[PDB]
């Protein structure tokens, strides 16, 4: 018996910042969440995400990356909640042996991005702590840094509902029922309807999106992170130490500065179990796995960075088969609106994203550049239910 304008599903990373974009002009909004984000049972957990701009996985991605960190900077303008860190972001691996770099390196050049490019031992001697070998290279950029990933959704959340939209919390979506005019969405708290739908679940797409008579490939993986007890006089955030993304034989690691001595934290990128958002194995250290892939890193590339364990965290990415986001319309349902398969690098682009929802909610279309993102490549392997 209340109809709003927008209906949100799933108010995490992608769906708070749509809420608080609808909300700014004053459309009348609901977001509905499983949980009350932020929460420790998504993608969005964990403390701190790496935002970086020189984007080799796409021209199109870098202008959003671009966007979304102006959009950041305001945010941490209209909040008291600590939003970003300009610790700069450090990419390396082995000279001519990995694509990730040279990508890096390519757009940065492409898009006239503020950047250093350093090799051996210039690297172990800009950073102390520290350790490649000769003949790895890299790149640098000063102006990229770290967001407080839960800080941006509590803080989007306080603005949205300051504004007026309502946040239906622990509250689960169980179906969807999609009219030419409406859209209605049925929980086991009442089922709700509006002019519009954006579905954005995070590793619960994977699950849910069958609802909406889509079949699409997106496969969720558990990927943990540690917080290490480290040399506070190389690693941490106070000595510039940088976040980093980089990639070595075994994979892509990243990771942070220690913040106020919270120690180093790591994340192995390209290994994680495949598991369902509904029986994952949340608990840090239940394979032998989680800490010592962690370790392996360390003793290598930064090894004063790898002391006691201090804490741990289990997080999700949900990946396409291409590893590009899905923001689209429905392809049988102008009035629902899709964001999936952020494929663990899509945080950096939430506030940006929240834009482009908003506009494809509100207009069907979008000022940015999504063409890479659409629901109907072939890349996909998608289709309809
Ligand atoms: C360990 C880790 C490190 C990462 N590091 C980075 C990084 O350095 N840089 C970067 O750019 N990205 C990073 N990412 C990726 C980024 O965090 C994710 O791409 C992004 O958070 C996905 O956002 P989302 O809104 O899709 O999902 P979420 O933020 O998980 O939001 C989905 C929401 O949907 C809700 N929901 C689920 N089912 C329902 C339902 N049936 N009804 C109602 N609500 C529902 C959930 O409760 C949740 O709040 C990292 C991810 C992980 C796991
Ligand atoms: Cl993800």
């Amino acid at each position: 018996s209340t109809h709003f304008d927008v209906i949100v599903v799933g108010a995490g990373s992608m769906g708070m910042a749509a809420g608080y974009q609808l909300a700014k002009q004053g459309v009348k909004t609901l977001l509905v969440d499983a949980f009350d984000p932020p929460h420790t049972n998504g993608s969005h957990h964990g403390d701190t995400r790496i935002i970086r701009h020189a984007y080799g996985e796409g021209r199109e991605y870098v202008p959003l990356a671009l966007r979304s960190q102006e959009l950041w900077y305001e945010l941490e303008k209209e909040t008291h909640h600590k939003i970003f860190t300009k610790t700069g972001v450090l990419v390396f691996g082995p000279k001519g042996e990995s694509a990730f770099v040279a990508e890096t390196m390519e757009a940065a050049k492409e898009h006239s991005l503020t950047v250093d490019l350093l090799e051996g031992d210039e690297i172990n001697k800009r950073w102390p702590g520290i350790t490649v070998p000769e003949n790895y290279n890299a790149i640098f950029e000063p102006n990229s840094g770290v967001l407080f990933s839960e800080n941006c959704i509590r803080a989007y959340r306080e603005l949205a509902e300051a504004r007026g939209a309502k946040v239906l919390t622990h509250t689960r979506v169980e179906d969807f029922d999609i009219s030419p005019d409406s859209v209605k969405i049925e929980t086991a708290n009442g089922s709700y309807t509006a002019d519009k739908l954006i579905v954005s679940m995070g590793a619960w797409n994977s699950k849910l999106l069958s609802k909406l008579n889509l079949d699409i490939p997106l496969q969720p993986y558990r990927q943990v992170v540690g917080f290490f007890e480290s040399d506070e006089s190389k690693y941490s955030n106070d000595i510039d130490f940088p976040g980093f993304m980089v990639e070595v034989p075994n994979g892509i690691y990243y990771g942070f500065p220690s913040f106020g001595g919270c120690g180093l934290m790591l994340g192995y990128h390209t290994f994680g179990q495949k598991i369902d958002p509904d029986t994952i194995n949340r608990e840090f250290g239940v394979y032998p796995e989680d800490e010592s892939n962690l370790r392996a890193f360390l003793e290598e590339y930064m090894p004063g960075a790898n002391g006691e364990l201090k804490r741990g965290a289990v997080c999700m990415y949900t990946k396409t088969l291409d590893e590009h986001f899905i923001i689209d319309l429905h392809p049988e349902h102008s009035n629902v609106v899709i964001a999936a398969g952020f494929s663990g690098h899509g945080f950096k682009f939430s506030s940006g994203v929240g834009e482009v929802l908003s506009q494809l909610a509100l207009t069907g279309k979008t000022e940015h550049d999504i063409s890479i993102f659409s629901i109907n490549r072939p890349a996909l392997k998608e289709s309809l239910q």
